[PDB]
């Protein structure tokens, strides 16, 4: 009844052309679909009621959603084997990876842009009260508009299925202090974890932390210790990530917020040609 909204699809209407992900119990490609292009995620033969109910509650999560920063479902299929969920295909992947592999290629204004659209899909899923709790710039896809869209939904399966996670199982450095210390995740833990997603876009995906360790980063956030300002970084987009990790969760903007400083800057663009100082890790001198 989650998934009597999804398409079921049959499978002759889809064509699997190539891998661009993969795991033990499937992987996902690019396809054509009856033609557009899609991406294609399959469950191997073998699978567990408890990774049926993970794979196809992952479609029936995103069925219920409509916002052009989340990644649309065009259907299942479940009636044949192996199972499939096939999506809308981002022809740029994921976000972290995408923007280490196109550093300084953009335009502040570009960036920016990219964060307002993750912020309109986070504030969507905030208000149709589902927290995400993994949301980092793995987790979002780019398309050839630049649109970036959240996605990697379900249950138990975010956080188990993210190797960034680690031993509960948490992706530890992009997580709010409350989630990490006593299980509270929450869309103001998600208003955390963007904050530090605003940091990995403006560095283009430089890793959060570089190499602290889970422990070195939780002993520096919680004796108060924040990510550094980015190069080149519109000073009021430093500030807003700043507030984004307020130790106490009532301090933080929440979505709504951040969406309309966001509109806000884009629609005054100058505002972002004011820059946050940047603290020089190398002194270079010349008579
Ligand atoms: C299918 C599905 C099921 C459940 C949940 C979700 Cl979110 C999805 N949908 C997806 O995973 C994806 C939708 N779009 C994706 N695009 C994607 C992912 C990873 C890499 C790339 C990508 O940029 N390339 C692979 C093809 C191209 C390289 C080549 O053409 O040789 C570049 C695109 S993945």
């Amino acid at each position: 009844a989650v998934l009597k909204f999804t398409t079921e699809i049959h499978p002759s209407c889809v064509t699997r052309q190539k891998v661009i992900g993969a795991g033990e119990f499937g992987e996902v490609y690019k396809g054509m679909l009856k033609e557009v292009p899609v991406a294609i995620k399959t469950l191997k033969a073998g699978y567990t009621e408890k990774q049926r109910v993970d794979f196809l509650g992952e479609a029936g999560i995103m069925g219920q959603f409509s916002h052009h920063n989340i990644i649309r479902l065009e259907g299942v299929i479940s009636k044949y084997k192996p199972m499939m969920i096939i999506t809308e295909y981002m022809e740029n992947g994921a976000l972290d990876k995408f923007l280490r592999e196109k550093d300084g290629e953009f335009s502040v204004l570009q960036l920016v842009g990219m964060l307002r659209g993750i912020a309109a899909g986070m504030k969507y899923l905030a208000n149709m009260n589902y927290v995400h709790r993994d949301l980092a710039a793995r987790n979002i896809l780019v398309n050839s508009n630049l649109v970036c869209k959240v996605s990697d939904f379900g249950l138990s399966r975010v956080l188990e299925d993210d190797p960034e996670a680690t031993y509960g199982k948490i992706p530890i450095r992009w997580t709010a202090p409350e989630a990490i210390s006593y299980r509270k995740f929450t869309s103001a833990s998600d208003v955390w974890s963007f904050g530090i997603v605003m940091w990995e876009v403006m560095t283009y995906g430089e890793r959060p932390y570089w190499e602290l360790s889970n422990h070195e980063v939780m002993k520096a956030i919680n004796d108060g210790f924040r990510l550094p300002t980015p190069m080149d970084c519109p000073s009021a987009i430093y500030q807003l990530m700043m507030q984004c990790w307020q130790q106490e969760r009532a301090r933080r903007p929440k979505f709504a917020d951040i969406v309309s400083i966001l509109d806000k800057l884009i629609r005054a663009p100058d505002s972002l040609k004011t820059l946050a100082d940047f603290d020089p890790r190398v002194s270079i001198r010349l008579p």
